């Protein structure tokens, strides 16, 4: 099983866990833990029933980190060690910092200097971009920076909206990626992936391999009863196989080109029967029939539909009103697609930099409490969405998926943030409707500024500071 892999890479698996949780730590300190864990494992191979060996492999990791001589004082995390094992795991999670400018620029030494610079990335990923980093003659950064962004974006969602929206996300994700799948199958594969994100986000490295491998087992076991593009991925070795399936393209779709949720007369009953399944089923069926849409849109629609029935199943002749839920989608969808086209012309009528400067002003205008480097970063992640996939088929399926990531960054990953009462309302309200929430924000009315007085980053920093300074002015002035 995977159980072998975890013991084989224990050196790495410990390094990552530590490095992420405590980014401020040295490599000297990493070796100290590595030995304790290695020796600990051998004692668990020296006795099957040893009291320390009935313990879970992360609440061992964090107990040693805390036990380690004056380490919590030297990296300000003593308050995490003064908590019960569960509260301590959550604390250690809150301890992980995303804005890592306080560190210097730049296997075991690499995994240290990645993990502590990329703390929220999943273990499977890092270990894959070690095997997929073991080169011979002198790129890959592109892949890692992307895989962090979606993992942070979900572990964001999980924190703020609990363990319900993450399901809906991964129904829309997997149903769109694997249309040939069946509901009862996929819904199980989701309550695996959802239960995986519980441990991967919290930072439980060891589980994030177990539950990740369990998920890839769950796919490959129904290989040609799910997909036909990941055939050579299931022949790859842990955890390449993990990131192979994830990195692959969406399945070719069946011969079927639905209206049970609209046409039927007992929709309220099937909704009242078991809501979250009924909705889960609606997101399943609508997703697999729309592989040219965004993940945020496939939730916006499901939410809108949940709102439609909520207003419908409380009136004489229910169906009459939810008859054209189908048409109400093709409306709100085509509006959103055309709205992407309106900003993909602003791109042509400015270019990378020209648009970059537009957003930075805007992004700062609405959220000027943020850091200049924080606001700068988003401005490049935002323009990356338009850089690629904003002049081709499914240009909406991307720019929406990709722009949504930059608001998760803004709203924070592992903290309930206080930016301004409006940006806060866009973050801590609804996951689906945060992009349109942000799109509808004017200048931060309530803001009291402080004093002030590469080249591309330098330019941006200047603009963001210039905007923060002259915040009482308008978009066209500052340009
Ligand atoms: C990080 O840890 C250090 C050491 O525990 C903290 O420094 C102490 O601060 C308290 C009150 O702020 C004083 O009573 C101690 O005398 C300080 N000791 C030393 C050696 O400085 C520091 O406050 C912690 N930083 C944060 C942000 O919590
Ligand atoms: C719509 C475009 O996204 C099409 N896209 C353009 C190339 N992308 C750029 C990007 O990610 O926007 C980088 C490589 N890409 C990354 C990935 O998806 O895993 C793999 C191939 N993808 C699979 C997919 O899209 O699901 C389709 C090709
Ligand atoms: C497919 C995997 O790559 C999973 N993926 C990992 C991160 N990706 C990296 C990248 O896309 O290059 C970006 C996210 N993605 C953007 C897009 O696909 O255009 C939307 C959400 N997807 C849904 C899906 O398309 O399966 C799940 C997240
Ligand atoms: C009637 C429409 O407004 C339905 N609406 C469509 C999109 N909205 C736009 C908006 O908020 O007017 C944003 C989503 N919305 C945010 C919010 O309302 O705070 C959460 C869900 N709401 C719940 C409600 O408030 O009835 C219904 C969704
Ligand atoms: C953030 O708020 C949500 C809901 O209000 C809550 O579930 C979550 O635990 C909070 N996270 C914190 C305080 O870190
Ligand atoms: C929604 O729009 C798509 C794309 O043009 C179209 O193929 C589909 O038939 C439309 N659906 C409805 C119900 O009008
Ligand atoms: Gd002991
Ligand atoms: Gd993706
Ligand atoms: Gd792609």
């Amino acid at each position: 099983s995977t159980q072998k892999f975890i013991e084989d890479n224990i050196e790495y698996i410990t390094i990552i866990a530590f490095a992420q949780y405590v980014q401020e730590a040295t490599f000297e300190e990493m070796e100290k833990l590595v030995k304790d864990m290695v020796e600990y494992k051998d004692r668990c191979m020296a006795d099957k029933t040893l009291p320390e060996c009935s313990k879970l492999p992360n609440n061992v990791l964090q107990e040693k980190i805390c036990a380690m001589e004056g380490l919590p004082q030297k990296h300000n995390f003593s308050h995490c060690c003064s908590k019960v094992d569960a509260q301590r795991r959550l604390c250690f999670f809150y301890n992980k910092k995303s804005d890592v400018g306080f560190l210097p620029p730049f296997l075991n030494h690499f995994l240290y200097e990645v993990a502590r610079r990329n703390p929220f990335v999943f273990a499977p990923t890092l270990l894959t971009v070690a095997v997929h980093f073991e080169e011979v003659a002198k790129p890959v950064t592109q892949y890692l920076k992307a895989f962090s962004s979606y993992q942070k974006h979900v572990c964001g969602a999980l924190l703020k909206f609990g363990t319900k929206v993450v399901h809906f996300i991964y129904i829309a994700i997997l149903s769109q990626k694997f249309p040939k799948i069946e509901f009862k199958e996929l819904i199980s594969l989701v309550e695996d992936v959802s239960s995986n994100y519980d441990g991967c986000c919290e930072g439980d490295v060891v589980q994030c391999i177990r539950d990740t491998s369990k998920v890839m087992n769950h796919i490959c076991s129904k290989q040609d009863s799910i997909s036909s593009k990941i055939k050579e991925c299931c022949e790859k070795k842990i955890p390449e196989r993990g990131q192979c399936i994830i990195n692959s393209n969406k399945d070719d779709r069946p011969k079927d080109l639905e209206g049970k949720f609209t046409d039927s007369e007992n929709v309220c009953q099937e909704r009242d029967a078991d809501p979250d399944t009924f909705f889960a089923k609606f997101t399943f069926e609508y997703s697999r029939r729309h592989p040219d849409l965004s993940i945020p849109e496939l939730l916006r629609i499901v939410q809108i539909y949940k709102d439609l029935l909520r207003n419908c199943c409380n009136t004489e002749n229910p169906p009459g009103c939810y008859r054209y839920a189908e048409d109400k989608f093709n409306e709100t969808t085509e509006k959103s697609l055309k709205m992407v086209q309106q900003e993909c012309k602003h791109f042509q009528n400015l270019g990378k930099d020209g648009l970059k400067y537009h957003y930075l002003i805007r992004l700062t205008k609405i959220a000027p409490q943020l850091s200049t480097e924080e606001l700068v970063s988003l401005g490049e992640k935002m323009v990356t969405a338009f850089t690629t996939c904003c002049t081709l088929s499914e240009e909406f399926a991307c720019v929406d998926n990709l722009a949504d990531l930059v608001f998760g960054e803004l709203c924070g990953v592992n903290e309930n943030r206080t930016i301004n009462p409006a940006v806060d309302h866009c973050c801590k309200t609804n996951f689906a409707f945060r992009r349109p929430c942000f799109e509808s924000l004017k200048a931060d009315k309530t803001y009291v500024p402080p004093p002030f007085s590469e080249l591309q980053r330098k330019t941006d920093r200047f603009l963001v500071n210039l905007v923060k300074l002259k915040h009482e002015l308008t978009d066209e002035e500052l340009q």
